[PDB]
């Protein structure tokens, strides 16, 4: 199935490589990059997984609650060839009524996108009508992965959901 | 199809966003310095065998430099970075060439799919799978001019690297 192939290599390709090394990153912007007054960056990678496979670039346009703080200091990795390969990855504040109610590390699992673009283009063969299905298997393989690599199981958390407030679908995952 | 949906997902995600940009990077780093040939020359070993350092694979392919690096807003990562590697081609000791190269990394998920029993996919597979990734990867370039022509594609069953890269260099 195209969805638990692209759930089988977010995780390999990407997810594998940076979660083991997420929690320094995070632990290392607190103590030297994060506004001295400010409330601590929040552990794990917050992944979008929206239902309706629309990944939007800009978070602050999907919802004006969520403003970009800061880039988390790079991760390089030596990677298939590719030198010091760069994983960069943003820190976002969760306003509620005007105030910050949250700090996080945050973005779309971008194979969702591809779901979008296959149900597009006609030599995908992949109907439209097909995408919705394809989103929840791969979130769902996703969560099967997770649960057998429990140190990048502690280091995410999923974030599905169908269209709406982004910041409150996030903020009620934080919270918890 | 697994090898299907990889292949459709490594243009979309990635040679979609970096091939429109890979020429004036070239270019730019030519003029600053015997030229980097254009293109990106994409490693397509079939076995899956996927490693990180090229030196290794071949000590006639050495690293050179880092090609000066793109970055865009990509899924909400501000700044995403997008990092290419310039090798040289050596031949009995003489340089025959200057590429951009890379591996496909996703078939370094074939292989670990292969290995894994929860991933339900078997090592008998593997090969049908690779080939069926590579297949889908230049039918969708026969339909992108501007990826197409910006990149070349090394499908090899396993022996010499830099001659399989040297070969294809050449054609040009
Ligand atoms: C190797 O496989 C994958 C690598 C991979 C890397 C990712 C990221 O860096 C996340 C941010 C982003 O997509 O820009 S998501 C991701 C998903 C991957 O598997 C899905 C199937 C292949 O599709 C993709 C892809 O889909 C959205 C994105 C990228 S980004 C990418 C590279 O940057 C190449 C070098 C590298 O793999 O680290 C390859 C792929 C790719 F093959």
């Amino acid at each position: 199935s195209v969805a638990h192939g692209l759930a089988w290599s977010y995780y390999i390709g990407y997810l594998r490589l940076i979660l083991p090394e997420l929690q320094a990153r995070i632990r290392t912007y607190n103590q030297h990059y994060n506004n001295l007054l400010r409330g601590a960056v929040s552990q794990r990678l917050y992944i979008l997984l929206p239902l309706d496979c629309g990944v939007p670039d800009n978070l602050s346009m999907a919802d004006p609650n969520i403003r970009f703080l800061d880039k988390l200091p790079q991760q390089t990795a030596d990677r298939a060839g590719i030198k010091d390969r760069v994983y960069s990855n943003s820190i976002y504040e969760l306003l509620e009524n005007g105030q910050r109610a949250g700090t996080c590390v945050l973005e779309y699992a971008t194979p969702l996108q591809t779901l979008f673009a296959m149900s597009q283009y006609s030599q995908a063969g992949f109907s439209r009508e097909d995408r919705l299905e394809q989103a929840k298997l791969f979130c769902q393989t996703l969560e099967d992965i997770l649960a057998d690599a429990p140190e990048s199981q502690n280091n995410c958390r999923l974030i599905a959901y169908q269209e709406f407030s982004l910041s409150q679908e996030v903020l009620r995952h934080l919270r918890q």
